[PDB]
């Protein structure tokens, strides 16, 4: 009745004469599939698979089969027997941009039997030459879950038959549009990963096909056909530098640029919603995914992009002021990709003026140079949700200067004059933020994060002239105190104060400064006040947090590092000071606790971690070190703990 029942229809299933009585057999063992699942895979599953095989001309036999396997796939708890949804989903997790939220040892028993040989594989894909909709449909369904569970035998046993891709590929064009969508599903999946499928589609101008698709469905208003037909065309670019050439270079980036403008070209305003952001933020992906930085044709790749409008309609999405506040940091980001490290775009960047506005509130119209509102904006546009835009600013800002020693050099000397031009008289600057005393820094903490380290990227000692760059903001002249000294009083006003980001910030900065820079350690050296506050707070009550403790005593110890007997503060003397006070054995024991239990320790070492960063208890991200200073620290932590042990 369950153990007389299964073996009993699964026998007249493989040992019944015709080919009627044999069908039967399945729409019987159909029957028992949702409720007896794993017996009937166990008794079911090779004579199911057996007379596929056999009765694979007979459309009755093979669309009872592929319904009878596909229920049985998982144990679901939903309408769908044949769990349809789940496998759509899983296409989309699996494989699929920016995805919006079971399988067990009997799903991979199907999946296993169907990838034993790619007898059965190639049988599905010739199913795809049948003239019955429900076939054509299953058979790509059942291949998203063996797909979603035997990546690389599914993968495999497609590609050994030559024409599955090119079939796989014309079911965009199939006349019953559900195909094509599940089409794009399956195409999503078996591309992705795979340098050869990516090589297969290339040939069947999928490109040209996809955005038909997305035109025909609406662009970015679209919901997840579009998504997907995005996602697909991600999957293919990836890392396939002569896939992204061929994208470039075959008429897609005017089809790009207006897919991107519609928000912007509008005559009547463009409504956003969580799917069309997902849609525009892919859109914009997949520039990106062509200027893969460090790869020989990354800057050929930019200067195509630059050649086309996509650098303008980029920027026009980054400026818009009605942008959703998730699209403007991918839109700012993409531009920093397109621009890094390129001339010609760091000049045409250069050139270009905004009417200005600021993201971060809840008329004359005055414009501003685009490198003058990113440093606003980065600095002042202070409020819970900017803080993304604010790091992208960064990026682009980066981006901007990055291998262009004349623009740094150029940039500094403008931004000192404008320091040093309102002691001359007598919001965007740089050394405003470095070297005066803000009441309300509390208020907005990231504004020296971000400044700080911007100093720290243009002071990185492999910039070829760093040294030029250093010295110019050494310096800087507030009051008559250059800039070292200048810092380090605000340093040790800070350390008593209640936010812990302003201590960690300056120290990082300084221990950053100071360290390789004798020039640097001297001025720091020239007045001992502030080495007495230092020595005087590394004697603290830590309260059971410490990260401060150990870069004030990093300082003392970094700055004694690169001494020398010239020292304003003479090495062998300087040496004694912190010996008979501090001492050489908590010394190293505050380097060593720095690394493994701090804020420090907390590093999440992830090179973009900061654009998804956790928000603490306050709501305020949990960012505390810049990128450059955790590598310095990591690349030299041996000479640092060696500091006062050497002698």
């Amino acid at each position: 009745s369950v153990d007389e029942t299964i073996p009993t229809l699964c026998d007249r299933v493989e040992n019944s004469t015709l080919i009627s009585d044999r069908r039967s057999a399945v729409l019987g063992l159909k029957a028992f599939s949702r409720q007896y699942r794993e017996s009937v895979i166990a008794s079911g599953l090779k004579p199911l698979l057996n007379t596929l095989k056999r009765d694979y001309m007979d459309e009755d036999s093979v669309k009872a089969i592929l319904e009878t396997i596909l229920i049985l796939f998982i144990r679901g708890d939903g309408h769908d027997d044949l769990t349809r949804g789940w496998i759509s989903q899983q296409s989309r997790l699996q494989n699929g941009k920016y995805p919006s939220p079971q399988v067990d040892q009997f799903s991979l028993w199907i999946a296993d039997a169907l990838t034993q040989s790619e007898d059965l594989i190639h049988l599905l894909v010739e199913f795809w030459e049948i003239d019955n909709f429900h076939i054509r449909l299953y058979t790509i369904q059942l291949l998203e879950a063996v797909m979603a569970t035997r990546p690389l035998k599914a993968r495999s046993a497609l590609i050994s038959l030559p024409t599955s891709i090119s079939t796989m590929v014309s079911l965009l064009d199939d006349m019953h549009e559900p195909i094509r969508d599940e089409a794009i599903l399956l195409l999503m999946a078996v591309v992705n990963d795979s340098p050869h499928v990516q090589k297969l589609v290339a040939f069947e101008n999928i490109f040209e096909r996809l955005f038909s698709i997305i035109e025909e469905e609406g662009g970015l208003r679209g919901s997840l056909v579009v998504n997907d037909c995005l996602s697909l065309i991600n999957n293919i670019l990836k890392y396939n530098t002569s896939n992204q050439t061929l994208f470039l270079e075959t008429g897609n980036l005017p089809k790009l640029a207006h897919l991107l403008s519609e928000p912007i070209s509008q005559d009547e305003v463009f409504f956003w919603n969580d799917q069309r952001i997902v849609n525009i933020n892919t859109a914009l992906d997949i520039v990106s995914l062509t200027v893969e930085p460090g790869n020989t044709v990354t800057t050929k790749h930019q200067n195509a992009l630059l050649d086309s409008s996509v650098l303008m309609v980029v920027l026009r999405l980054a400026f818009f002021h009605n942008i959703p506040k998730k699209v403007r940091p991918v839109a700012l980001l993409t531009a920093a990709n397109m621009v890094r490290s390129n001339e010609h775009a760091q000049l045409e960047f250069s050139k270009i003026d905004v009417p200005y506005f600021d993201p971060s509130l809840p008329g004359p119209i005055k414009l501003i140079p685009v490198v003058s509102i990113l440093i606003n904006w980065m600095l002042y546009a202070n409020s819970v949700h900017t803080f993304d835009t604010r790091v992208a600013c960064s990026r682009l800002l980066k981006a901007y200067f990055m291998d262009n020693f004349d623009l740094q050099r150029d940039f500094l000397l403008k931004q000192v004059q404008l320091c040093n031009n309102s002691t001359n008289n007598v919001k965007a600057n740089l050394f405003e933020v470095l070297l005066n005393y803000d009441a309300e820094l509390n208020l907005n903490p990231f504004k020296l994060f971000f400044t700080t380290d911007i100093f720290m990227f243009f002071f990185q000692q492999d910039h070829k002239y760093s040294e030029e760059l250093r010295e110019i903001t050494r310096n800087v002249t507030t009051g008559p105190l250059k800039a070292i000294q200048t810092i380090s009083e605000l340093l040790t006003t800070s350390l008593t104060a209640a936010d812990i980001r302003i201590p960690i910030s300056y120290l990082t900065f300084l221990i950053y400064w100071l360290f390789g820079d004798f020039k640097a350690t001297n001025d720091f050296l020239s007045d001992k006040s502030v080495i007495k506050s230092l020595l005087s707070f590394s004697y603290q009550i830590q309260d059971e947090d410490v990260t401060i403790k150990c870069l004030v005593t990093m300082l003392l110890g970094v700055a004694y590092e690169f001494s020398s007997k010239e020292s304003p503060f003479p090495r062998k003397e300087y040496f004694e000071f912190i010996t008979k006070t501090l001492g050489k054995d908590n010394y190293a024991s505050r380097i060593k606790q720095f690394k493994k239990d701090s804020y420090f320790s907390k590093v999440d070492m992830n090179e973009d971690s900061i654009l998804t960063p956790e928000l603490d208890e306050t709501g305020l991200p949990k960012v505390y070190f810049s990128t450059y200073f955790i590598q310095l620290f990591n690349e030299n932590i041996y000479r640092i703990r060696t500091a006062l042990s050497h002698d």
